[PDB]
């Protein structure tokens, strides 16, 4: 199984990969929401969503549960920017 060093608190199996606890590592979004997308737009950052919901699917986003290590900071900037502008 593939391994991801991230900010999880317990060792967890998500899909076909494993999240291992590492302090001050990669931030993990459990399920994407409005605040997560608003913060990624402001922080000049991407997102690593761990489990999918309706919003992540309709935005065509990759999650750790469905895409493994490929979801690491995989949320494109055009998606974050286009979602967040009706709210500014």
């Amino acid at each position: 199984k593939d391994v991801l060093e991230c900010n999880v608190k317990t060792t967890e199996v998500v899909g076909d990969i494993i999240l291992k606890p590492a302090n001050n590592s990669l931030k993990i979004t459990e399920e994407v929401g409005h605040t997560d997308l608003m913060a990624a737009y402001v922080d000049n950052s991407s997102l690593t969503i761990k489990k999918p919901n309706e919003l992540s699917r309709v935005l065509g986003l990759k999650t750790l549960a469905t895409h493994g290590l490929a979801a690491v900071n995989s949320v494109p900037w055009d998606t974050i920017a286009n979602y967040a502008k009706p709210f500014l």
